[PDB]
């Protein structure tokens, strides 16, 4: 109950270095005007990783525009369900082709106010930039991260780890996901990141603070920061969602 005026800037870029782009991106509004911008970045040999990626953006997204409801725990409920439905719908989907190792990471957030609800699961990313600061609010669910929780690296030793990150979880496994939820309240001025690996694995946190400090306009900063992560070498499919909070 606290209206604030929100931009919202999609992209998606293949990269410098990938010859498909399994990454997904879409915006969707509910009846209740409340909108909801899921990312999805897919995995998997010849096209599963386009497949789990469109579909789990797609059918949430659909079944997301026909519903009615204007509150946190209830968007909350949805997301905790929906997701299980589309894990499963996704596993079977890997069963009954030959999709060797079929799977998708999501991001989906809803804006209710000027608070947001997010659902989280893999190693894309959700920040918000305020006062030129990159704040993180996920935590990747990686291979890294559970041996810095069991008490076997420190975190510094994490951030210097040589092998790449080998994904712990992703929508389209055997076993039920467990999502990262949260809300957070939004300020003026701010800028709510919502990124795939190949935005962050290019970028440092203050590069991306950088570019969107600049005077532009949002979707030509959203431009600026995959030709940055392409510079940086585009070894990966990069997305972004951008929504700058209106003064
Ligand atoms: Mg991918
Ligand atoms: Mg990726």
């Amino acid at each position: 109950a606290r209206k604030k005026y929100m931009e919202i800037s999609l992209l998606t870029d293949i990269g410098q270095r990938r010859s498909n782009n399994q990454d997904f991106i879409n915006q969707f509004e509910n009846k209740a005007g409340v909108p909801l911008i899921i990312l999805a970045d897919g995995m998997g040999g010849h096209r599963a990783g386009n497949i789990a990626s469109e579909m789990t953006v797609t059918d949430l997204g659909s079944d997301w525009a026909e519903t009615d409801f204007s509150e946190l725990s209830e968007i909350r409920d949805w997301m905790l369900v929906s997701i299980e439905t589309e894990n499963r719908k996704i596993y079977e989907l890997g069963q009954s082709d030959d999709y060797k190792g079929m799977g998708t990471t999501i991001e989906a957030v809803a804006i209710v106010g000027d608070n947001i609800i997010f659902a989280h699961v893999g190693d894309s990313r959700i920040g918000i930039v305020r006062q030129g600061e990159y704040h993180l609010l996920t935590s990747d669910h990686s291979l890294v991260n559970e041996l810095v929780k069991a008490g076997q690296l420190t975190e510094e030793e994490a951030a210097s780890h040589p092998q790449k990150n080998i994904i712990t979880q992703s929508i389209g496994q055997a076993n039920p996901v467990e999502p990262d939820l949260g809300v957070h309240l939004l300020e003026e001025g701010d800028y709510l990141v919502v990124n795939s690996d190949g935005l962050t694995n290019m970028l440092s946190n203050a590069d991306i603070a950088t570019v969107l400090t600049q005077e532009k306009t949002l979707d030509d900063k959203n431009q600026d920061l995959i030709t940055l992560a392409n510079h940086r070498g585009g070894l990966d499919n990069i997305t972004v969602a951008l929504v700058y909070v209106e003064s």
